[PDB]
């Protein structure tokens, strides 16, 4: 799986260890091997949520399977929790787009997962 | 709705009020409340369009519904118009990917919209 | 079509002419004219792959058609090859998401491709 967070929070406010924490927490939530998990954090962005530039985040989680109604609610609680605790972003100023990818549409190591 | 613009135009060339104008115009266009609209502008990017690095933009609009043939043509006219007027980007150097998101696949506020 | 590469490798390590090389190689691979190919490279990113901050890349290729099982395997070999040779990123630390876009969902030049 791949998790991306884009935020207007400045780089200095992203605490040490954040990428590792995301990796560990996502491995456990998705059930996928930790070696599979990619994480990407993009601070200092020019963004607004509801017209306001108070701290906010726009995120995505791509996975081959492990995406669905109940699973996505669980991921959102986990991820909003982390963004609130670590980046001080209110959960109501976070969007997360979930993508269930077909194995044939994910390239890795010169080939695909298909 | 979430709207993202990635561009090679420099930050100083993004005028005051641009995020607010996008928020307002997208609210009117999508029929969604502005409180729900997120906008994200990413200037100073290393990009090429059609084999040149003249001003260009790669964008996305995600919405739960309000996506379709005629609607997307209307959004493109609106958004290319704004990018041309405000960022001086030629409409023929803009791509906008449209995504009709299922409510279960959009996380917000510790849950999803499902 | 549109190709995006996000990577932790430094900007200075991206060779002069890399964008043009991607443009031409993708034109040949997809059979699409170079005038329609957009490329976007984002260096110096805060990212991890398998919990490791060694060089890695997260990429996407969007195309109207020319996406599928065999084609994506071929694109993956091509693109991992280029990232390895030019950016010194190991293929086993690259993900590429493939998207077959409907023409109605791709905006361009005040309209869509539909
Ligand atoms: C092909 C599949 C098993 C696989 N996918 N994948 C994605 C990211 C990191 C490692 C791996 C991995 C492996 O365990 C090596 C042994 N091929
Ligand atoms: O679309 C909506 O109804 C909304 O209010 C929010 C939204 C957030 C993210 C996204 O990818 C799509 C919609
Ligand atoms: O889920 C798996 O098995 C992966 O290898 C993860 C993954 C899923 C979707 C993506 O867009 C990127 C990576
Ligand atoms: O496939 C084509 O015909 C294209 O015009 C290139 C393209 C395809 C999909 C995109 O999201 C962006 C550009
Ligand atoms: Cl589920
Ligand atoms: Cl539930
Ligand atoms: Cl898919
Ligand atoms: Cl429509
Ligand atoms: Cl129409
Ligand atoms: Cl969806
Ligand atoms: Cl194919
Ligand atoms: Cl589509």
């Amino acid at each position: 799986p791949m998790f991306i967070v884009n935020t207007n929070v400045p780089r200095a406010s992203v605490p040490d260890g954040f990428l590792s924490e995301l990796t560990q927490q996502l491995a456990q939530a998705t059930g996928k091997p930790p070696q599979y998990i990619a994480v990407h954090v993009v601070p200092d962005q020019l963004m607004a949520f509801g017209g306001s530039s108070e701290p906010c985040a726009l995120c995505s989680l791509h996975s081959i399977g492990k995406i669905g109604g109940a699973q996505n609610r669980s991921y959102s609680k986990l991820l909003c929790g982390l963004l609130a605790e670590r980046l001080r972003i209110s959960p109501d100023r976070v969007y997360i787009n979930y993508y269930d990818m077909n194995a044939a549409n994910v390239g890795w190591n010169n080939s695909t997962f298909a």
